[PDB]
């Protein structure tokens, strides 16, 4: 083999790109391995797995040193098979918390959720300081570590802040806003996350972006959130509606 | 809504997947969601487009055991929802972390128990794939992440976005080996099944590092550790390298 890594689990695979959990045999350290195979011909399927893997590695290298961004440990190619070795971030993805009344526990949850958004906002701001927009911020990309700190997992969608593209990625909770660019895309996603951290999954999917103000008011009646916090999110969500 | 969402499974290309329950019957369901203009790919297919194509494929394959049934689909404003039956069981890729490394000086009884299990599983996938081809559909994306092993040991496939009519002439890469150049029709899925025959017995590290030129060597190495009928492995090595 000639490989210092041993793959122990297969996590997911899509569009010719696989993600695996492994071990550096030289040190026993836990790693994540992302692999990609080239795809030739037809530009209408745009960008193969190797192109997207190279872009993710570039974004991760521009964001190096930021806590909450996985470090690039290694990268190599076996023929045309590209390998990307990342650090393994421990913890749970934020979407797995939505699957699982005591007034003490309501208040304990409210503080917990605000600390998560606040850590995500601080992480997102550090990323903007490097000149990068994250673009794909939502509950499936947010990792909650055991010490309650946060991290982001997939950086394929990130792009330089300079790059002014009207293309804007849609949120699981609300429709994507039309003409936002730069850090305003991440500004919009963070606003949606402030509502989403308190809405039930069923309500999250059904309710449209026009009902944001009503949703903020409903949250403020059930949770001890400072009321302006929720209203600013509803304002940011409806700034163009 | 007659459905209550209990878990958020994944989100990609503007489309979310959720596990839920029909409140009228308590049945376990899967809910896939899409909003227009979301997930806009370079071919112009947005998330609603892929959801409609997946529903079409699942409706062409209705009644086939191993293909999830379409339970419901509706639109709230412009919000498209697709309700599918929940396939019980485990994804085949989750066995490579437990029903694999323990077979390093291995128990020969457990080696044989895994070998029989793997050949049963692979045979069920072939039977399902044949039913799908008889229905006029190519699956295109057959690999260990799309295969469900149900509690009674029968198999199923989960994701049908990549499926297409046998006619559609215009190949997706496999997790173990590169996709072959000029294959079309049912030969695409025939190649995926060949790769699956090796992948069920190779360790994950060897699977990813070794290329399809080494198929014959891999088949020989499998036969030294596992009591696999050698013709099973030889047909896979031939199908994988038939164009080299
Ligand atoms: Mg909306
Ligand atoms: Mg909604
Ligand atoms: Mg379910
Ligand atoms: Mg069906
Ligand atoms: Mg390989
Ligand atoms: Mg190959």
């Amino acid at each position: 083999a000639g490989l210092p890594y041993r793959i122990e689990a297969a996590l997911h695979f899509s569009n010719g790109g696989g993600v695996y959990a492994g071990i550096d045999t030289r040190t026993g350290a836990q790693v994540v391995l992302k692999e990609a195979r080239p795809h030739a011909g037809l530009a209408a399927d745009g960008a193969d797995a190797v192109t997207r893997l190279r872009h993710e590695r570039d974004m991760l290298q521009r964001l190096a040193g930021i806590d909450g961004v996985p470090a690039v440990l290694d990268h190599f190619t076996l023929g045309e098979h590209h390998f990307l070795v990342l650090e393994r971030i421990e913890g749970r993805a934020l979407n797995t918390f939505f699957a699982e009344p005591d007034p003490g526990k309501i208040a304990d949850y409210t503080a917990w959720a605000l600390r998560v958004h606040a850590g995500v906002e601080r992480l997102i701001d550090a990323i903007h300081a490097r000149g990068i927009v994250y673009n794909d911020l939502h509950m499936f990309n947010i990792m909650v570590r055991p010490d309650e700190t946060v991290a982001l997992i997939d950086f394929e969608a990130a792009a330089p802040l300079a790059e002014r593209s009207r293309q804007t990625l849609a949120n699981p909770a609300f429709q994507a806003p039309p003409g936002r660019y730069g850090a305003d895309v991440d500004r919009y996603s963070l606003a949606c996350l402030r509502l989403a951290l308190f809405l039930p999954l069923t309500t999250l999917l059904v309710q449209d972006r026009h009902k944001a103000w009503e949703l903020a008011e409903a949250i403020a009646e059930h949770f001890p959130v400072p009321r302006g916090f929720l209203r600013e999110a509803a304002r940011e969500i409806t700034r163009d509606l």
